[PDB]
């Protein structure tokens, strides 16, 4: 149908049809008489999967022959989403499969909706890992993603009586065609025990053993015949575990619980033992795998020349002391040499400056679970602090600030401090964030070792986030500038010479309208909710957090409602306000915010005077597959975090690429997005980082804003009096109390500028031609935010490897 | 190589080779450079599996079109063993696969040894179910085996310091190519809750739900293109289960523990809640499946015309009240009609008369777990006892004897009584056993309903137990009488005209010698134990039980040792005495018996004066795959249970078919085996059932035998003094105490006759020609003991269906 989806050659279509029928018969044990849509999905998945095999085997043997430096990306989260369409896109099989299925009497888009998301992440950090894998394969790097195969990913969200309910994400129930179990490569992981000091160094003895069984998933590059590997570890009990008899067999569950479920708390670090076990589990199994592969190429001087380990936050930070443990205790290297190798091997990426999110493990937990690692951490700390003392003589407070060990009621290990000490490179994820790290939380470390600190601005893959989710836009771009931009996104700059092109203006607006119509139809069919497709689609989708200020959006919504009620017969630009995202199960305030959004909808959506001029919808179960639907449909992207709190954001980049305009603060990557597009093409409002600092020095008094802004006062009175909860008048008392007395994120301080800025959005939307021209200026300058750019920078500036767009033979 | 293994056609071999290579590549994601023997096994399994698919689909659609009466075989145990060779045998693919693999540079026999046994049973009862499935498919019956997919089967046995150690049988670790998961056919099973009595009958409410997910395994008939199904249920938690958050997800393990492990206690009924859950789990899921299939052919009058349910012991006895529950509470049938349907549908097979093995469930357990079923059981009991009272007026003691409810400290439900009341047919498993049921434990029930009581003598499948395990014997038989005997075992009678045939005598002896050489080589390679292949192979393999009298065998072994020590320079017929079998983990005496056997070996095997004249070996980890190796190698089959205790035995039949002579009591099927072969061709010794009864009336005094038999006295003195345990002199005090004071199975009473009979065995073995002639007379009369005969009798006399050897189109 469309060019970017590839060729549907007669020979290919014929072969796909027969292989589909072969799998339906031999693999699924079904015929066309009893087969269901799910059976058809699986037949197609197996058919497409077959095309990966040759490339997967030959990519891996190519790495063995050429022996390049290997990149190991360690993460507790990989937010992959669906695999079928992405695989077809990267193999140029989409049109051929569409034709093959069509000739068999099937709708491929219907089959695609059957696949479960691989939801092995919470949000941004997990999705970044996924985009990175796609980019590393596209750029021909010898890269491996290592993580945990959770039996249950991020919970499915149900909304019941306006409240979030959590249900288990049983994503493996029907099987996973994309993984290959590798039981033959199972490795042991050790826990508990004790340290014995002998004549020839320390020995870690009397341990309990859990087995790590790998499952491999192919990661195809974009049309370069490269297929890399994501290896996820699953926990298995040894066969003599607990070996009255029945109970011993049942108790195997305790060991296997390590890989059972993803921790869904992305707001607040909780020092839970099971989480610590998960972190060591992935680190210990992965490092054994790395060392084995290195030995199968005695001398560890060349280790950092052949191995790079990237730590996705501090979650896999135990890699540092584990590598030291193996090198010192098992390989018998001297400490100084092992440390040199470790530092040159490891690099650390930070994703937030919020203090409550930072990992600070109680010493007593590490003492019991990982006694040798604690001893190694203590030794690292002493040697590090001796360096600090030598560089800054007499600065005793610096010594306590920089220590890996934090004193207090309970002693804790600061895992970020461990990561900085043990890595040759530390990076933030957007320019402003990286600067904040050097000026604030890691200031002391920057002063000691300035060369370690870098920036790597985040990005998104244009395969999933344009070609896959928005083929209509990809095609109209391809018609003008060709197909090369898909792996070279900077080429989008060529679209600037089309800003006054009448045909292109019409085509861009048409694609958006089609996407909006499709999403409006999705909402009616799956949820029975009615929306006006002609309204401005105002979208805020992301995890629910106070710092992300969904509450500020709520205040604007109520403002618009109140203004309509005051002047009913005055024209306003119609809006559909959509808010979606999951709340961490133990985050009370976030759960209250969800209830508020639904409560506002209950009032607004049923007011006859409002009509179709304002609609408020909570998008249930926001996840990767839903993002792929809603982002192409969006007109306005809400990126409204308090300046200095969102490290980067990546949803922002997805919206920019797909033809939405952005209303945002100068926070995270918003700054660079505005820099690329031009400030005149961005709806920028509110306090800058410097303004927040000034307010903190003075003291934030929310009462001041309440007293001076009548429209804000009305909203607070409505919330407190029970206007949005008639049967439970004091339901939102916690929200009001927080806003008035304990608001860390200064919601009231940005209220006036936000509402005014929103008025300017509505003004521009009244002029469809000028709206679309500004959209074109955004899409055309989105090139910097390709994860291909991000990965090329990691490769050149941290890992010491050169990317390549050269094809492997098919 | 050999005729019975089929043709190796050029076209077939070529196609098998290419499909092997296709699976190694696409399915296993390997090439010949990195593939291991295990990978090669899996490639072959997938290749052979492909040949089942068409036949499996067309068999099932054939049953849908013809709509014959369906047979449902309900069992908690299916002892299947390995599947690869059996599938090849039944599809006539063995020679072709042998050639295909040979041309690829692989030894098929080496690949076959990689497959894990499906050890989903304890012994005889579980293996009977497996042989029955094979026979039902071979006889063209529309039959379904229903059971539980245990994650862990019967434990692997390790011998450490002479003691049994148990380790988990993790049989699914590398995957199971023979099962097809059917998640789409998942059904709910209900537990706990309470009964509510409304205007329109009882309702079972407030239950907890566990899901039953089926896995289907193909059961191929012998070269008739029939492929039936074994459906095994796996336990799954519902997605809202327990739905702080983390714990709720982890707690899903509690529901899923239902299908975790096979109970290994085959000696003593233990009223454990988890076992009760397993029994209801299989019954509830199965009956829903049956009713659904019946409705997809309103009127349940035709139910017994279309459905037969066979209960393998009382383990699935809850089928009776569950069927009543569905018919009365859900379908709204009146009680009397539902009861008529139930009785005509169900039949019960008993497997033991030992009181401690009979299921007697505490009422309090059923009250809590299955409150509606208990109410139904009470109603069944009242109506049944009203019938007893009408037939035998004034016989008050008969009423308490026949009650389903047993009074005492704790009230219990006798599940055997439930089965008899609710079944139209009750059978024992050998003629003597069936007679014992009518004269003793079920005497009252036989007097009330004599027409219900039947015999169905057990059998074994000649596919697994001759063609598969002993191809050399199968071939020499086939050379004389053709191939038809494999599905018509009565044809073996034709071999009687070869008893004086010099060529056949030589061929039978040669095959035995080859089998003995092969097994002697197996013992050296896998266990490093040395045996003399020229010695008489004296074998007792079966689960360790006091009633099976491994201890009597032990006494004979020590007798032979003592006689050698007394007269060292006298010739004795050399023997290798092999004893193998698992003990239930909580059966102390059985564990002591294993230790005794190894302790005897430790003394006997290292005595220089003995030399190679006597060797005692404990065969570790006895299981189906090991039985297939040792049985063909055996000269003497030990079947020495106390008369009246072994219901049938089936190991006895396996040995008879494979050219061993039998030393045995007149117990179980031994009686019929001796009847078929002629008593002159069997080594029969010891008390008959009548002799045991006489001794019980008088009182068994072991001291009498000890006082009157000097050779027995010596052995007891050796055991007590610490001759077989020098460092732990009183190790065997428990065994001596039991034998002297508390022996339920009268070991001493059969000692003298046993030793004398064993002397006659040795005498015959000195004459190779006459030994072999007697062997021929045994093999030639083994035909009755085909499970094809057994199943034909069940079909005609219980199920009301006619078997067929007619082929389905390929
Ligand atoms: O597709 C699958 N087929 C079989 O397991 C199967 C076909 C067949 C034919 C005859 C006899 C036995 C047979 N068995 N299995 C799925 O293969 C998926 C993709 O690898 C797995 O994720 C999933 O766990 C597994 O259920
Ligand atoms: O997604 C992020 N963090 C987590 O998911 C997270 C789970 C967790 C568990 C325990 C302790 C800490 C934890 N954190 N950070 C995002 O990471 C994205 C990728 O850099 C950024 O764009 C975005 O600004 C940032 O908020
Ligand atoms: O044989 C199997 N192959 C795969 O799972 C597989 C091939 C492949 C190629 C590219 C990308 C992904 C891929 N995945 N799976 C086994 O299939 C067996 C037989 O059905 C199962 O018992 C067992 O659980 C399962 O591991
Ligand atoms: O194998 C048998 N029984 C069991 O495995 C068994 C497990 C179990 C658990 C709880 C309660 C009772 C239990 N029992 N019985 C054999 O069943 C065989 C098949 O009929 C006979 O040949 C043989 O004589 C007989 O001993
Ligand atoms: C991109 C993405 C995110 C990250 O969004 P931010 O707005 O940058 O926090 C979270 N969840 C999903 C499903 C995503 O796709
Ligand atoms: C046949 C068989 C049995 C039953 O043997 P009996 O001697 O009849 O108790 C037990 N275990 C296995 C593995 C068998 O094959």
């Amino acid at each position: 149908q469309i060019s970017v989806r590839g060729l549907a050659g007669v020979e290919n279509v014929t072969e796909l049809k027969k292989n589909f029928n072969r799998h339906l018969h031999f693999t699924l044990v079904k015929d066309r008489n009893v087969a269901t849509p799910r059976d058809y999905y699986f037949a197609l998945a197996h058919t497409v999967r077959d095309h990966l095999v040759g490339r997967w085997i030959r990519t891996q043997q190519h790495y063995y022959e050429k022996d390049p430096k290997r990149i190991y990306y360690l993460s507790l989260e990989f937010y992959m989403g669906r695999t079928l369409q992405n695989t077809m896109v990267n193999l140029a099989l989409e049109n051929a499969c569409d034709e093959a299925t069509y000739q068999l009497g099937l709708d491929m888009e219907e089959l695609e909706e059957i696949e479960e998301d691989a939801g092995l992440g919470n949000g941004g950090l997990g999705r970044l890992a996924a985009c990175f894998l796609d980019s590393m394969a596209t750029l021909g790097l010898a890269a491996y993603g290592y993580g945990i195969r959770y039996e249950f990913g991020i919970f499915n969200q149900k909304i019941c009586g306006g409240w979030q309910m959590e249900e288990a994400d049983d994503w493996l129930r029907y099987g996973n065609p994309w993984e290959k179990a590798r039981p033959e490569f199972t490795l042991p992981v050790h826990f508990y025990g004790r340290v014995e000091h002998t004549s020839q160094g320390a020995k870690w003895v009397d341990t309990q053993v859990v087995l790590a069984m790998p499952y491999d998933t192919p990661v195809p590059g974009y049309r370069n015949n490269v297929v890399n590997t994501m290896r996820l570890w699953s926990a298995k009990a040894p066969n003599d575990f607990n070996l009255g008899y029945i109970q011993a067999v049942l108790d195997r569950n305790l060991a296997e619980n390590i890989s059972r479920v993803l921790y869904p708390n992305d707001n607040f670090f909780e020092g839970k033992e099971l989480r610590l076990k998960q972190e060591y589990f992935v680190v210990a199994a992965t490092l054994q795998d790395i060392i084995r592969r290195f030995k199968s190429s005695t001398n560890f001087d060349a280790f950092p020349d052949k191995v790079a380990i990237q730590l996705n936050d501090t979650h896999p930070s135990l890699a540092i002391p584990e590598l030291m443990r193996v090198l010192v205790d098992l390989e018998r290297l001297d400490w100084d040499k092992a440390w040199e190798v470790t530092v040159k091997t490891c690099a650390y990426t930070n994703h937030t400056v919020l203090p409550e999110a930072l990992e600070r493990w109680p010493v007593h937990l590490l003492e019991t679970l990982l006694p040798r690692h604690l001893q190694i951490i203590y030794e690292i700390n002493q040697r590090f602090l001796n360096r600090v003392a030598a560089a800054f003589p007499g600065d005793v407070d610096r010594l306590r600030r920089m220590s890996l060990v934090e004193e207090g009621a309970v002693k804790r290990i600061n895992m970020a401090h461990l990561c900085i000490a043990g890595s040759h490179a530390v990076n933030g994820v957007a320019r402003i964030h990286s600067e904040i790290l050097k000026k604030t939380i890691f200031k002391d470390f920057y002063e000691l070792e300035p060369h370690k600190f870098q920036n790597k601005t985040n990005g998104i893959t244009p395969r999933r986030w344009l070609v896959l989710c928005n083929p209509g836009l990809a095609e109209i771009i391809a018609e003008r500038i060709g197909e090369e931009y898909i792996s070279d996104l900077d080429q989008l700059r060529k679209l600037l010479s089309y800003v006054d092109d009448e045909a292109f203006i019409r085509d861009v607006a048409k694609v958006k309208q089609e996407n909006k119509l499709k999403f409006a139809a999705y909402l009616e069919r799956e949820y029975k909710v009615h929306i006006n497709p002609n309204s401005l689609f105002d979208v805020q989708v992301k995890r629910i957090h106070e710092y992300k200020r969904q509450l500020l959006n709520c205040l604007h919504v109520i403002t618009l409602y109140n203004r309509i009620k005051k002047e009913p017969n005055k024209f306003v630009v119609p809006r559909t306000v959509m808010i979606g995202g999951k709340a961490a199960p133990g985050y009370h305030m976030a759960k209250m915010i969800i209830k508020l959004i639904t409560a506002i909808g209950d009032v607004v959506n049923h007011d006859p005077v409002v009509g179709d001029r304002l609609r408020v919808i909570f998008l249930e179960n926001y996840r990767v597959s839903l993002a792929e639907k809603v982002i192409p449909a969006a007109d306005l992207s809400e990126q409204i975090s308090t300046a200095g709190t969102e490290a980067s954001g990546t949803g922002n980049m997805k919206f920019m690429l797909n033809g939405a305009l952005t209303i945002g603060t100068m926070d995270g990557a918003n700054v660079e997005m505005a820099e690329e597009a031009g400030e005149e093409n961005f709806f920028i409002f509110g306090m800058r980082v410097e303004d927040v600092d000034r307010l903190d020095q003075r003291g934030y008094n929310a009462q001041e804003y309440y007293d001076r802004i009548p429209e804000l006062r009305q909203i607070i009175e409505q919330l407190s009096s029970g206007f949005f909860s008639p049967k439970q008048p004091d339901l939102f008392k916690d929200i009001v109390n927080m806003l008035m007395h304990h608001d860390r994120f200064k919601v009231f301080a940005d209220y006036e500028e936000y509402v005014k800025c929103q008025e300017r959005v509505s003004a521009l939307y009244k002029n469809p031609r000028e709206w679309t021209r500004m959209v074109i200026r955004n899409i055309a300058t989105s090139g910097k935010f390709s994860s291909d750019r991000t990965i090329a920078q990691y490769a050149r500036e941290i890992w010491g490897v050169e990317p390549s767009r050269q094809r492997l033979p098919a």
